[PDB]
């Protein structure tokens, strides 16, 4: 497979501007006609070039004259000898049901759908299958109405019909015009849950939320979001639904989450359906989160699209961005702000450090779905945030406008978007585009000096980025480098210098350089890196008595947590060259002492209090580390477990008690209260061990809501406590027929510290409720286990390997693009030891040669071998 190329990147030599689709619907053979009205731009020698991918080509027609200058090639249909413009009609025949990977139109349990992003389309018909073609789409689908009796399009319907043998049809129209990877088909038989909402400026809209039969009982809380979502981006953008009908379909067979199209948004059932026994507040909150992102994607994608597929960041980062404002806006703004610093610094900063390191704006793509990445979408969204620390809400907001202005109904690019902020603001972007450019992970090395005779205090500031394996050569970037100075008290130091405020958001431009700040009248407490101001890794040399006190006594919620990690860093460091020497845990006294005091201080909210009490992931632990140990990360994390239990027990379980709420309310105070007790219930349950059982075991049973029965499952597998068993039996026995659930109990069995985990998660594999066919399953069982076990993954017997190969073996036929998400740690091998890296790479060069390799897998089992 042949790479392409950002550089190359050159205006189609045809456009098409109207595209007339009609569908004869069966799952085994399915006709499509397409009818293009199509221009072309190049030159007359040029020839039509169309994807296609797995087509059975009926006819090819010109003006409706029965075409015989064209060929096809691999993956295309080449039509030469046409004229300036002119109608081209191709009929070809797909198959639903033999599509397992789930890409172009697909069968979803009896239901048929399409997923067209990134390059979906062209395994439905011949078409130009490329972002910068825009056009007008109007659908025709005919279908056995008793099997398909739902027949939906983007739009409003224009026409219906019944006809002979029991078959009906609707016809579609979307005044839109749109890139083909925003079309949408789905059929068949659903609940429909049904509402509207009024514009600001009294746009009728009419909500339809389109479930599984039987599902109507789960839906209220997405319809809820969905409003919820325009009405914010009404509020926060000046931004209104621009159609009479907004669908969403929950499938429960889709790789991803959900999909933008144009009215007519395609789920996964996971960020849809919800009730209070089967969802958690995080499945709530991720709900909302992702019905929220995918109504943005209405202006940020859709109103202006991509014009090519190196350009995703500029849709997707700027919509993970207004997610995360939706849900800091309705919730709690520190939560986010610190599970998204969490996903960064754990997740995002591997994968800049890895083989599949990318800028957000890559350069080379081998298969595009390998660029969904977390690079793409978490640092892009920390780039917008950028710009908007660097501008100000008021002046963001007016580059937003200049941006719809100016590229409205259109194609645009990266750099467009990055002009009109620039533009609109005059604040210069030029340096900061290199942000877009260039991949891996800046670290900031910052040293101060306080001057008591000239009440100066200065900071010296130094960048650099390491070289990653996509590029060696790195340069300085415009990094935004927020600060608050403390004094003795507490109270925050006004920055100034000659006599003039200065701004607390450092523009740290330089490979070295000083800030110096006058009237600073005592030594400072320093809170750097305010907010997380920029996606990057500080150095500095804190003092524990620094840390204690920033979690005291700074202003903002984000950085007393920030203060309490790296506390916890150092601590971890030592823990782990102490574990690989066969010692035992160690933690000062004044650090337990300093997590006491967040227990019981009643000022702080409890939602940052839980946070704080949320000890890092083994993946965020990783990221400490240059050779990552699996097996003593995740040791030392269940040490330090224990060791806080032990000297919290009493404060543990007084918040605990306190923090008891009889009624169950989605709403966020509620949900604060709760992640405190069940963060304080997470260290009870690695406590004394008869208190541990019957604390968890009865929160299990007298559990009225998911949250809290989960929570309690959850630790009494983490502690394999004496009842693990009996509540894992009774939760299978209660929610087998639930997929949806049982990912939640799938997850739980693959990332057990118990020995035997490997031979329990290959034993599911043939469980009632897992199947190989369903992403949800493979991630819950399978993704789980690879990714979040890395102590088992990492056995040094290599089993984990292996059993991974084995999976991916068959994934890679069968679904490729879940196949290349599961590889991923198996990528990450130059992280590990030398042993670890042999077997690692031997499972690699295994996967290099299956027969039909898929390009998905092929790009990133190349890069990790190279
Ligand atoms: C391969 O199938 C998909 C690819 C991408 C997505 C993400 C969606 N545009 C979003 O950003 O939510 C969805 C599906
Ligand atoms: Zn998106």
């Amino acid at each position: 497979p042949q790479a392409k190329y950002r550089h190359d990147y050159r205006a189609p030599d045809y456009q098409i501007t109207d595209i007339d689709l009609t569908f004869d619907l069966d799952a085994q053979k399915t006709v499509v006609t397409a009818v293009s009205q199509a221009v072309r731009h190049g030159a007359s020698d040029a020839p039509l070039r169309l994807n296609g991918e797995d087509l059975k080509l009926v006819s090819v027609h010109i003006n409706d004259e029965p075409w015989t200058a064209w060929k096809e090639e691999e993956g295309a249909l080449v039509i030469s000898n046409l004229p300036e413009r002119f109608t081209l009609k191709i009929i070809n025949e797909i198959s639903p049901a033999a599509n397992t990977a789930l890409e172009g139109l697909y069968q979803s349990g009896d239901a048929l759908c399409t997923q067209c992003e990134a390059e979906g389309f062209r395994h439905i018909t011949y078409y130009l299958d490329r972002p910068d073609v825009l056009a007008r789409f109007t659908t025709k689908i005919i279908a056995d109405k008793i099997k398909y009796p739902f027949l939906l399009s983007n739009g409003n319907r224009v026409a219906q019909g019944e006809l002979e043998n029991g078959r009906h049809w609707v016809q579609w129209q979307d005044p839109f015009p749109k890139p083909c990877y925003l079309f949408a088909l789905v059929a068949g038989d659903f609940d429909v849950l049904r509402d509207t909402f009024t514009t600001r400026s009294g746009r009728e809209v009419a909500l339809e939320l389109y479930v599984d039969r039987g599902n109507l009982d789960r839906a209220p809380w997405a319809m809820t979001s969905l409003k919820n979502s325009m009405k914010w981006d009404e509020e926060r953008f000046g931004l209104e639904y621009d159609l009479d009908i907004y669908m969403i379909v929950a499938v429960d067979f889709f790789n991803m989450g959900a999909m933008e199209n144009k009215g007519l948004n395609i789920f996964n059932s996971k960020y849809v359906l919800a009730r209070t026994d089967t969802a958690t507040d995080k499945d709530y909150l991720d709900i909302e989160r992702v019905i929220g992102h995918e109504y943005f994607h209405n202006w940020t994608g859709n109103r202006v699209t991509c014009r090519d597929w190196f350009q995703l960041s500029l849709k997707e980062g700027l919509t993970v961005f207004r997610d995360q404002e939706f849900s800091s806006d309705l919730g709690s703004r520190a939560v986010n702000r610190i599970n998204n610093v969490r996903t960064m610094r754990g997740l995002q900063f591997a994968e800049d450090a890895s083989p599949m390191a990318h800028p957000i704006r890559p350069d080379m793509v081998i298969e595009m779905n390998n660029f969904y990445t977390l690079t793409v979408y978490e640092k892009g969204a920390e780039v917008i945030r950028m710009i908007h620390t660097l501008l100000g809400e008021e002046n963001f907001q007016k580059g937003m406008q200049l941006y719809f202005e100016r590229h409205d109904g259109s194609a645009a690019t990266c750099d467009d978007f990055v002009q009109a902020m620039e533009d609109a603001s005059n604040v210069d972007l030029s340096h900061f585009r290199r942000w877009y450019s260039q991949s891996g992970t800046p670290i900031v090395t910052v040293k101060d000096d306080y001057n008591p005779e000239t009440e100066q205090y200065t900071l010296t500031i130094s960048q650099r980025t390491p070289a990653t394996p996509d590029q060696a050569e790195k340069q300085p970037l415009h990094i935004p480098f927020a600060i608050e100075l403390y004094d003795n008290e507490g109270k925050v130091i006004p920055l100034q210098k000659g006599g003039h405020p200065v701004n607390s958001v450092l523009n740290v431009t330089q490979a070295e350089q000083t800030f110096v700040f006058d009237n600073v009248y005592f030594q400072p407490v320093p809170a750097l890196l305010c907010e997380f101001s920029a996606p990057v890794k500080l150095e500095y040399k804190w003092s524990d008595q620094q840390l204690t006190f920033l979690m005291r006594h700074a202003r903002n919620d984000f950085s007393r947590w920030d203060a309490a990690q790296s506390l916890l860093a150092t601590y971890i460091k030592l823990n782990v060259a102490r574990h690989q020497q066969g010692q035992p845990l160690s933690l000062p006294v004044h650090v337990a002492d300093a997590f006491r005091a967040v227990l019981l201080d009643e000022k702080i909210d409890p939602a940052l209090a839980a946070e704080i009490l949320t000890l890092p992931s083994v993946n965020e632990m990783a990221e400490l580390f240059d050779i990552i140990d699996p097996i003593a990360i995740a040791e030392v994390r269940e040490a330090l477990t224990r060791t806080l239990a032990t000297e919290l027990a009493d404060e543990l379980l007084a918040i605990y008690n306190a923090n008891y709420q009889s009624e169950y309310r989605v709403e966020h105070e509620d949900i604060a209260k709760r992640t405190l007790r069940n963060a304080c219930l997470r260290f009870l349950a690695f406590g004394e061990t008869h208190l541990a059982d019957v604390l968890v075991s009865k929160q299990f049973h007298e559990a009225n809501n998911m949250t809290d029965a989960l929570a309690a499952l959850s630790a009494a597998v983490a502690a394999q406590l004496p009842c693990r068993d009996a509540l894992m039996q009774e939760y299978d026995d209660k929610w087998h027929q639930n997929g949806l659930v049982m990912d939640k109990w799938f997850i739980l069995q693959a990332t057990s510290p118990a020995a035997n985990v490997l031979e329990t998660v290959r034993g599911l594999l043939q469980h009632r409720s897992f199947t190989m066919s369903n992403p949800n399953r493979i991630r819950s069982l399978i993704g789980a286990f690879a990714g979040s076990n890395p102590a088992a993954f990492h056995a040094e017997d290599g089993s984990g390997y292996l059993f991974l190969v084995e999976m991916l073996t068959d994934l890679n036929s069968r679904n490729p693009q879940v196949a290349s998400r599961l590889i991923e740690p198996l990528i990450r091998l130059k992280r590990y030891d030398a042993k670890r890296q042999e077997k690692m790479r031997a499972a690699l060069e295994q996967l290099k040669g299956l027969e039909n390799l898929s390009g998905d897998l092929y790009e990133k089992i190349t890069k990790a071998l190279a």
